[PDB]
C-alpha cells in the first residue's frame, strides 16, 4: 500500500492520505512523503496549487499514529523525536507555503490531522467535520502548531478546546480560525473535481456555502467567564460555580484529563499567545513533546486508549510550578527549520 497517494492533475499537486482503516493516521513515512513533494513542487511551474484529502469516508486524519509514539516512549524516544522534528517542519512549511494549499478537513480531523490541514491557506470543512485537539486525554499537549491556532481563537474558545479536548464542528472551526470555507460533504467530490478542472476560486464560488450556526460561538459568554482563571483548578471551580449544564459538562470532561498535561496545556497556550512566529511556537511545542516522552502520563494515557488511565500526579493540587516548568526546558538539538 502507498500510505500517501500522489499525483498531479490539472496543475494541482494531489496528496491523498491513504490508511483508511486507521482513519488515515500519520506515520513518519507519510510525513516525509508530504514534505518531499511540497519541496519538489514548490518551484515547479507545472504545479499551481496543492490539494490535501484523505481516503475513505470517515475523515481526513484522526491523528498521528499513537502506537508508534507509545513504543518509542517506552524505549529511548528516538523515533518520536525524529517524527516530531520532521512533522513540525512540515507543519511550518505548509504555513509558509507560497502556492495555494487546499485542505479538505472533512469528517474526523484531530491532532496531527489538524497539523496537516489547518495551517493551509484554503481550508475547507464540511457538515461532517469533527475537529479536535484531544491530547490531554492521553497525557500529551496539543502540538503540530495547534498552540499557535488555539491561542489565536476568539476569546477563551481556544482554552476550552485545549482543556476539554472535545470535538467541535466545521462552523466552530471557522469561528476559531482553524478553517476558512464550508462545503457540504456530498459536494466535496464535486468541489475537489472543480479545483482540478476550473481552479480554487471557481470551485469555491460554485460549491462553498454560508456555514450553519456555531454552537461554540453561542457558548462564548460562559467560556470567557470561566476560562480566565489563573490555574486549571480555578477554571474548573468557575465552570462548576456557573451552575449550568454546558459548563458542568466541560468541567466533568476536564476532570477526566491528565492533571500535568492540563497544566502544561494551559501554560503552553498562554505562552504561545505571546509568540508571533509559527516556527517559534513549534520550537516551544517540540520542547514540551520531548519532555512528555519522559512522563508517566504519556505512556499511561496512550496505554489506556489502546487497552480509565491512572494519572500521576493524580490531582491538580499535586502539580507544582516546577513540574510545569520542566516541560519547557531547552533540548539539544532544538527544533530548527533550515534546508529550505
Ligand atoms: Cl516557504
Ligand atoms: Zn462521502
Ligand atoms: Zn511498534
Ligand atoms: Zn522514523
Ligand atoms: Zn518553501
Ligand atoms: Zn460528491
Amino acid at each position: 500500500n502507498e500510505d500517501v497517494l500522489v499525483n498531479v492533475e490539472g496543475g494541482v499537486g494531489l496528496l491523498t492520505l491513504n490508511r483508511p482503516k486507521a482513519i488515515n493516521s500519520l506515520t513518519h513515512g507519510m510525513v516525509t512523503t508530504m514534505a518531499e513533494r511540497l519541496a519538489a513542487w514548490e518551484n515547479d511551474d507545472s504545479v499551481r496549487a496543492v490539494l490535501l484529502t484523505g481516503a475513505g469516508e470517515r475523515g481526513l486524519c484522526a491523528g498521528g499514529d499513537v502506537v508508534a509514539i507509545y513504543h518509542s516512549a517506552k524505549a529511548d524516544g528516538a523515533e518520536a523525536r525524529r517524527f516530531w522534528f520532521d512533522e513540525y517542519r512540515l507543519n511550518a512549511h505548509i504555513g509558509r507555503y507560497p502556492k495555494p494549499y487546499v485542505s479538505i478537513m472533512d469528517g474526523i480531523v484531530m491532532g496531527g490531522g489538524v497539523g496537516v490541514g489547518a495551517h493551509g491557506n484554503v481550508r475547507v470543512v464540511t457538515d461532517t467535520t469533527k475537529m479536535a485537539m484531544p491530547e490531554v486525554g492521553i497525557g500529551f499537549i496539543p502540538d503540530v502548531g495547534g498552540t499557535y491556532l488555539l491561542s489565536r481563537a476568539p476569546g477563551k474558545l481556544g482554552l476550552h478546546a485545549a482543556l476539554t479536548g472535545a470535538p467541535f464542528s466545521g462552523a466552530d472551526a471557522i469561528v476559531m480560525g482553524f478553517a476558512d470555507h464550508y462545503v457540504p460533504h456530498d459536494k466535496i467530490d464535486e468541489f475537489t473535481r472543480a479545483v482540478i478542472a476550473d481552479g480554487v476560486d471557481a470551485a469555491l464560488a460554485a460549491h462553498a456555502q454560508e456555514p450553519p450556526a456555531s454552537p461554540l460561538a453561542e457558548q462564548r459568554s460562559w467560556i470567557d467567564e470561566c476560562y480566565t482563571g489563573d490555574t486549571v483548578a480555578d477554571i474548573i471551580a468557575a465552570l462548576r460555580a456557573h451552575d449550568a449544564p454546558a459548563a458542568g459538562e466541560a468541567a466533568d470532561l476536564i476532570a477526566t484529563r491528565s492533571p500535568i498535561a492540563l497544566s502544561v496545556t494551559l501554560e503552553s497556550v498562554r505562552r504561545a499567545a505571546k509568540l508571533q512566529s509559527l516556527e517559534d511556537t513549534l520550537r516551544q511545542e517540540y520542547r514540551v513533546s520531548c519532555a512528555s516522552l519522559k512522563s508517566h502520563d504519556l505512556v499511561e494515557g496512550i496505554r489506556a486508549q489502546l487497552v480509565n488511565p491512572k494519572w500521576r500526579p493524580a490531582t491538580l493540587a499535586e502539580v507544582t510550578e516546577a513540574d510545569v516548568e520542566a516541560y519547557f526546558a531547552p533540548v539539544d538539538p532544538e527544533l530548527t527549520f533550515e534546508g529550505e
